[PDB]
């Protein structure tokens, strides 16, 4: 399959990303608590449902939530302010809460079943969100880094396989700050560092220019 792009809703961030986040790729966004990672996830879950002329892929979404941070009312607000019907947008997001890291891993295997079911339809899965990817692994393996890395490596391998095999954009969030957190090393296809700037701005940088955007009723925008 060709590489699809999902617009982030911000022209600045899209330019930094060459058009948007890619299918057949894992995009890892990392940064401190409150940097806007979950807002970017919510925005992408709407944007992917637009037609390609507006930066979407007419896609369905699967969301794996580990911190109870998914907000249907926020999806509704973004959808309404992106010219979509909020009920339809929400119906096309399959939502699952991961109880722990082992359940999180099983949920990725379960996601493959729905991906297969929708593959030949007009609304195939095009976006798989894991928010937060690392939180359960970090809390379950305090003092056992070597074992955390083994499990994380398998989980990321599962996600890579789905992205490539089914032409999906995988979008993962990772909290990293002074008092805790670790970037996923070189495992992601693309690493994006997100941070707060002066005046409510959010700033994004690729981690081997900067994009600037705001969090608004449209999700994010320049």
């Amino acid at each position: 399959a060709t590489i699809g792009r999902i617009s982030t809703g911000s022209k600045s961030l899209d330019k930094l990303l060459g058009g948007g986040i890619e299918t057949q790729a894992i995009t890892e966004v990392f940064g401190e608590f409150g940097s806007g990672k979950t807002q970017l996830a919510h925005t992408l879950a709407v944007m992917v449902q637009l037609p390609p002329e507006e930066g979407g892929l007419n896609g369905s979404v699967m969301w794996i939530d580990t911190e109870n941070t998914f907000r249907p009312e926020r999806i509704r607000e973004i959808a309404q302010n992106r010219g979509l019907d909020p009920d339809e947008v929400l119906k096309h997001i399959a939502y699952a809460r991961a109880f722990n890291s082992n359940h999180q891993m099983l949920l990725v295997q379960q996601a493959e079943d729905m991906i297969k079911e929708l593959l030949n339809t007009d609304r195939p899965v095009k976006l798989l969100i894991v928010d937060s990817l690392t939180s359960h692994f970090r809390s379950e393996y305090i003092g056992a880094l070597a074992e955390r890395q083994q499990k994380l490596a398998k989980h990321l391998a599962d996600l890579h396989r789905l992205a490539n095999l089914y032409d999906i954009a995988v979008f993962v969030t990772n909290q990293v700050q002074a008092n805790g957190g670790h970037i996923l090393a070189h495992s992601a296809t693309l690493r994006v560092y997100l941070r707060k700037g002066k005046g409510g701005k959010r700033i994004a940088r690729l981690i081997d220019g900067e994009a600037v955007f705001s969090i608004t009723e449209k999700g994010i925008e320049d």
